Formats: C-alpha cells, sequence, structure tokens
C-alpha cells in the first residue's frame, strides 16, 4: 500500500508544512525530488453532540419519531441533571418514542417526556448483560451541556420542545397494555 516515511527537519509552506517527527504517507514519489505526501489520518469516537453539518443546521439522518411507542428498560441507572431530563432507576420501564442520533433519546413516562442516554435502554425482555458489555463509554456530552457553542449557521436546529414532544405524545400514543 502507502510506504510511511518521516520527517528529520521542519518545512514551511506545498499546502502542507512539516515538524519534525511527523510521520506521513507518501502517495507519489517523483524523481523532481517532490513528493505528494499525506499526513496520517487522525481519527477517532467523538460526541455526535459536537458536531452541526456543514451544509444546513438540521440532521439529516434522524429517524422520524414514533409516538406509538417501544418498550424499553433502564439498563444502568441515571440522575437527571437537567429539566428535559428523565431519572430512571435500573429496571425502570419507559417507552421510546425518538432514537435520535446524537444518543440522547426522547422517551415516555408518566404521561411525559423527556430525554434518556440510549445507551442506557435495552428493548424490553432482552439480554441485559449483553446490553451492558456493549457499554464500552459512558454517555455522550449533551450539546445543551457545552458553553459558548460557536456555529456556522445564524439559522438554530430544528428540535421539538419536551412540551411539544408531549403534546404529541398524549394524543398519538398505542397502549397494548
Amino acid at each position: 500500500i502507502l510506504q510511511t516515511y518521516r520527517a528529520i527537519a521542519d518545512y514551511e509552506k506545498s499546502e502542507m508544512a512539516l515538524s519534525t517527527g511527523d510521520v506521513v504517507e507518501v502517495v507519489e514519489k517523483s524523481e523532481s525530488g517532490w513528493w505528494f505526501c499525506q499526513m496520517k489520518a487522525k481519527r477517532g469516537w467523538i460526541p455526535a453532540s459536537f458536531l452541526e453539518p456543514l451544509d444546513s443546521p438540521d440532521e439529516t439522518e434522524d429517524p422520524e419519531p414514533n409516538y406509538a411507542g417501544e418498550p424499553y428498560v433502564a439498563i444502568k441507572a441515571y440522575t437527571a441533571v437537567e429539566g428535559d431530563e428523565v431519572s430512571l432507576l435500573e429496571g425502570e420501564a419507559v417507552e421510546v418514542i425518538h432514537k435520535l442520533l446524537d444518543g440522547w433519546w426522547v422517551i415516555r413516562k408518566d404521561d411525559v417526556t423527556g430525554y434518556f442516554p440510549s445507551m442506557y435502554l435495552q428493548k424490553s425482555g432482552q439480554d441485559v448483560s449483553q446490553a451492558q458489555r456493549q457499554i464500552k463509554r459512558g454517555a455522550p456530552p449533551r450539546r445543551s451541556s457545552i458553553r459558548n457553542a460557536h456555529s456556522i449557521h445564524q439559522r438554530s436546529r430544528k428540535r421539538l420542545s419536551q412540551d411539544a414532544y408531549r403534546r404529541n405524545s398524549v394524543r398519538f400514543l398505542q397502549q397494548r397494555r
């Protein structure tokens, strides 16, 4: 594949500067002495909440809400920090109504709606141990936990308030119980 080389000195700007010790992958060697290279890609898991799409403030792949609800149970206890969050003890049953991609799902419990970490929930009637081993990291931080976020979009991201979620929830819910 691509050969890996190392910079033995600093090179100033060639849209890429070089710092001694830098590791690069050589894409094209040339007898001209100028080689086209790329820095080792920097990858990793990050909280979706800290990101915003470039083209628009709104996420394009969030699934649609389902007010009918899906039965889930808390597999890990969580204490609400903000008013729009739901506190649950392990074993408490809830109904998921919006599986948002930022990890904080809207759930319904006792006629009211609020957010809860998806990672701490599992469909009812399944192996709890299995869902717990799937937890290899804590709940991601919420966007509302960010102080002084900076956006490139003047318009705010579209997201129903908990009151709006509740009004839809009480009207279009489905109980098989």
